[PDB]
């Protein structure tokens, strides 16, 4: 009745019980209709969910996810359970398993990436072992052992086949790989995408968030062309209809890379990774600031085809914050962005969160997806990249606002900008990590 | 390492983790690995640990275990799990299948009954959902309108079957059915059960908690004694070695009585029944008030073979306490051996809580499930009575002592009263559903 | 910014904050600037909020209104701190220190009294203590050595003072005696206060009526004219009401005190009267009640007539016990309904002071229908104490929800939750400070 | 009885309270017994435990110290209160109203400084003032107009007359001014101070030695004979270090102004300066580290040699930053380690005042062993700020979990938990207060 809202112990019991009724055994589903599989950039923000409840079961989640791992190096974004159909485009349509020389053996995944967070659920795991008892860091020190040249693998793929020019900037073949399906950021380059003789396919709830028939032949459409050559790393560059550097995605391996650094000299890993970890942070910290405004600091996506600078106004274009690297002034500039009327400080928000796309933009749609809406996801990344830099301040008032949107215990995806209405898929595991890891 | 206690928002969030783990689909084990199916006590006890995370799975927790009621109105005290066998004596040694006229038809359970707390499970329930939208109000009162007939049944089988006499108190033909399997209140009456030709069983870990052979030959035997007469109620009285008044499940039964009445009252059900269980809840009150100390207050079992009072310094002496009924003199005087050094003020207890045997008794043992222990659902039981009582300051110590000595995440059925050492099974769901209702 | 609501430790240290604030040295203000003096009922809250800061600063404030109790027992409702004019009426105007033989010396007092909620204080200090340890037992049981026999006292007064036919129910000589000034509860008897020559003497929409002031005043000046004498009184005072609110706090404040006297072993005497008193009240309680709906009613006892309002008054039955089930019940469907609790504009699940739906209802003035945090306290420290611990607990829920702006405000506008009259107020911070834990 | 912490929201609330409690009027005492008077950076911690309850009160305290800078910019390091002569050294004994020329008219202070966390104060002021909505802004904007100049001042004084070499180190003339008086840091220094004929002037296990005293006032008499004159004192002083723990702190301290500054369009000159010195003092921080472990060493300027010792100061490069990555890391080992957080008999996981192993530990002297709230709350502050949010928190954690005993004593014996010292003391409620949020 008069306060729908949960206390903080309610919330976190409620978001740890969903955890648990979206766990198959092994994996955990992303959302339990819309999304019943594995998705790569969900599952690592999940293990961070799971690390306060078991590290025994977040180090699980890692693990189903690195044997899905591509012979290549490459983490695909689904990994699918082994018996579900509620999803498309799904194994049949990808054909990895019968095409794709890389693909894993004993699992069914898609044949894209998504962005490489892994390295920071790996960090808050070790961070939970560590106040827990000698057993558990145990559990997390026997996983870095199994999983650190995988985790090395996964990286060296980015770095080397998605940044061919040593740009230090990922390529994506795919706007599904940058996580922002259908953000503002990858219309120009959808534009240009002409879907061919396209195989009859079927569909994959609330109009203002359901795909866009158009959208969705163009998303399929990179499919078949993948396909075409059999999702070979070296002949996709000459036949993709889609070829975009993603300055968030960078932004997040830089920082990843730095992460995974770190804890390859606690840890006592090869040094030759951990140098070419901290060559790469440096890479791609550099490889973010080149495309920056040189009055706001604000970073642009480039378009590798048309060989041009994206400029919209999403929350993308606050990667620099996340990698560092911005001169002081410049860095100042785009905090000052951030905060003000386009973004945080637009005066009809209902909370202060990050809308994905600026509320005065032209792009900017309250309902649809990545074109507006406010993702926890995204409010929890910035908080804690914010705090690695140092700004706890600004880190605190980001996770303070995230849990007050959060106490309806809806756990959805995204939210409506302006009214808070949650929006999309309710029971977002993603969103209960979130909320579980703020909690503390 | 220094402080191995989990914060309020952790335990909470850990205490529904479990009880989602150990969620088979409609029914929680009671452990997963000792007790792996539905006992009766406990299935109330997780409903209130599932109010505040979903009423609809609360209430489907009750469902199902009303389900495997007894055409007679007994609740069985196990309902076993469609596929499971880790637990002895299964379907097979109880046999009520084939031999008990009254088992329910597409359920298998166990030949004897466990404590009524059900019907405060259902007011947690109620006062959840009200707190909640009308859209959950509504779950719960179309669980009444399909359960309150149920529920009538199971308190008239009580009142009608287990008090043939009319005295107040419930009559037991198992220690079990007292939830307290090896209190000393039963010592006396199980020297009188003498096993005749018992049919060649198995086992069902530490020794300082396990069972005991002589012991667990006499539970056995009564099974033996309840077959031979095909379960009929008729004819225990007649057969029956062990034959108990059991005051403590007496004085619940009194304070359930009164707790369906009011809910009776509240959701217009009939007013035949509210006036029954007004007039049970009065009569079984009375009962328990009967048995008590002069000088003390403490209430005492009965041998009904004997026709001898059972005399024990067990925790079931303060069941007055949580109906009411005695005089105020001698009521003082019970709480002051509640709270001096016979119990809850013994020097040597780490916690403030009710050891369930006296430290100072010939009969304490630390390490002995119900012969010294501290039973967290026993703390959950008197301070939810204690705050019924209106002594509100007394039920938020024990809370408080109670989640302190949760707080390290083990979730044990019971603990070492001086070392509070987590004992026996861990992961019990009971534990989580008082942590969790306790938290708020 | 975006969320002007205060974290619950933030919310402690403000109400802890300000409590220190408002001290004296051994009083505390009721509010800094409107109410600078000690007065009666919020003194025991004070205490009540100080029990989890220092049980020994809590004792001093229940010492220093102890020290001003009138030889005849009475508690006046106000002690004048030693000289802030900037309240009206003070000493020079009450003039008890020159008129009323059983003045205090050396305090300066008003001439009436104020609810006996001061045996709560003193078990919530009890409880307190015994959870500190040995020393701070010490000071609390000192404390009820040193003035057992006063808080006797005063509870005597009462029972034989203002129920002088042994009713069950105590007597006023004035609206300020009831804690709630303009409550309509007194609006017909006031009507019939005709005063005569009377000496010479912020938001208007928060405070009471200037022709409603001096009547106020009048009645001062006919218990001046008898010297305060309790003899006296009946014959001469224009104003005489049973107050069954006040009556039921009497009931459940004696309960409390008897427990409190049988767990230190107070002489059986006053344990005996203490139990007398607690019954003979709710009894009187209850005899005001309307059969169908429970609600309780004051009565005129110069027009002999029950006064019918629709306030938070008519629920004082639930705070003693007493009712039969059924009238219980359908009392409690009127507290929880959508005359009071239930009301939809609410923006709190609380209990507002009127009934919004009673045509005396002003949602801005005072005791004429905003939400006073000190009667949300009281409703659930009793309510919790009758066994309702849901009920108890929603209360206690929503006037954290509503406390959490941090204003400390004595009450609020029911339906904006806008803060009004006098912020700073020691007794919402206590209350705070109780909640909280 | 069985557990006598207090919950976060009580904790909170005595902790507001004793603030308040201490609250003179315009500054609050360091501790109400032992140091009844304004000391340097107890007010600028004090500041910050107000912040939450009131940033109109905090800005009052800093601007109480501020009104006794002195003329050439130095903030001593007591503000006498108008006249409590239980302290001792009191202004009779400093002298510095008759011969200090720059010390302040209508204020009696010390003739030496202590260390510079005022700038920290603000940026927390300034933090909380902007959850608080416009007029709080006013409020906290409008101390800075008023004081910008002041701060200023302080810090140019620290970098030009105690810094006249430009090494990026401050000079001291006496321990006091370190904030650590009896820290084994200073054992060598004050060995070589052999005092002359000096003018007639609790626990001993947590107090210094009646010889360290003598040596303690000497050092006072060579000051005054120079009349505290700047220029003079390097030619007289028996006691000369560059301090690497306040010099970090002032690294620290102008980073942070000059963020201020920027956010507040203050001069670019002064913002240009703060920069200049921030880096300047982070270098000379850096200078002075073992090249294998990091460890920052003192230096006795009159001895000319390193002072190697096993304190928390040693980890003084951890809050400026500057060390190289290799250096660092090792840092960090020996701060986890078993000489520090990691020795396995510490009841918290907290910095030690003197390493447990060092010949120089006694875990109940002061700062020769014991756990200082204070240093917590400046280690924990100045991780996060380096990103180390995990190493933050966990200081956080444990030292409230200390704290939870509410004696809010300065300092706690290492291994058994005991509050030991002054208890009371402003700035471990301040840090309490800061932490609970
Ligand atoms: O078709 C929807 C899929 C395609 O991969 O994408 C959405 O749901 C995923 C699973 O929650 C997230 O990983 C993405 O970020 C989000 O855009
Ligand atoms: O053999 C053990 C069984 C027999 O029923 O009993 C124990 O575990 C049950 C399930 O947790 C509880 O219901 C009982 O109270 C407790 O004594
Ligand atoms: O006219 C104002 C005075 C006069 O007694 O009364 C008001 O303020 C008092 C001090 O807070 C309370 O005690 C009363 O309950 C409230 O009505
Ligand atoms: O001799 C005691 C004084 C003299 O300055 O110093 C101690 O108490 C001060 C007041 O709390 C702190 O400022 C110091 O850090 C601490 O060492």
């Amino acid at each position: 009745p008069h306060d729908p809202s949960f206390t903080p112990t309610q919330l976190a019991a409620r978001a740890a019980y969903l955890l648990r009724g979206n766990d198959l055994g092994t994996m955990t589903t992303a959302a339990p209709l819309l999304y019943p599989h594995m998705w790569s950039w969900d599952a690592a923000f999940v293990a961070i969910g799971l690390a306060p409840l078991s590290v025994e079961r977040a180090v699980v989640e890692l693990d189903t996810l690195l044997s899905a791992q591509w012979r290549n190096g490459m983490i695909p974004h689904i990994v699918f359970a082994n018996g579900v159909d509620g999803y498309f485009p799904g194994p049949a349509r990808w054909a990895t398993a019968t095409l794709a020389d890389n693909a894993p053996r004993n699992r069914l995944t898609s044949g894209i990436t998504q962005p490489p967070v892994h390295a920071i659920a790996v960090q808050r795991i070790l961070e939970h072992a560590r106040t827990r008892g000698r057993s558990t860091r145990a559990v997390a020190e026997a996983f870095l052992d199994r999983r650190w040249g995988d985790l090395m693998r996964w990286h060296r793929w980015l770095a080397e086949c998605r940044d061919r020019n040593e740009r230090g900037r990922i390529t994506l073949y795919h706007g599904w790989e940058s996580g922002m399906d259908n953000s503002p950021r990858w219309d120009s380059a959808y534009a240009n995408v002409v879907p061919g003789k396209l195989p009859e396919y079927q569909r994959a709830t609330d109009p203002s968030q359901r795909p866009s028939d158009g959208e969705y032949d163009r998303y399929l459409w990179l499919l078949e062309e993948m396909k075409a050559v059999r999702y070979d790393d070296e002949r996709l560059p000459s036949v993709m209809s889609f070829q975009v550097e993603d300055v968030f995605f960078s932004a997040i391996f830089s920082v990843a890379c730095q992460v995974l650094a770190e804890i390859g000299e606690d840890y006592k890993r090869p040094h030759a990774d951990v140098k070419d970890l901290y060559l790469w942070a440096e890479r791609f910290r550099a490889g973010v600031v080149e495309t920056t405004d040189q009055r706001t600091g604000a970073a642009r996506d480039f378009d590798v085809l048309a060989e041009k600078w994206l400029v919209t106004e999403t929350a993308a274009q606050f990667a620099p914050l996340l990698c560092g690297g911005l001169p002081h002034d410049r860095e100042r500039a785009l905090l000052k962005l951030l905060e003000g009327p386009r973004f945080c400080g637009h005066p009809d928000l209902k909370y202060g969160l990050i809308p994905s796309t600026s509320p005065v933009s032209r792009d900017f749609r309250p309902r649809e997806y990545w074109r507006g809406p406010v993702w926890p996801v995204l409010t929890w990344l910035f908080s804690w990249c914010f705090a690695r830099r140092g700004w706890a301040e600004r880190a605190r008032l980001l996770r303070q606002e995230g849990l007050r949107q959060a106490s309806d215990g809806s756990f959805a995806a995204y939210y409506e900008p302006f009214t808070g209405e949650p929006l999309g898929s309710m029971q977002q595991s993603w969103t209960a990590a979130a909320v579980l890891d703020w909690l503390g």
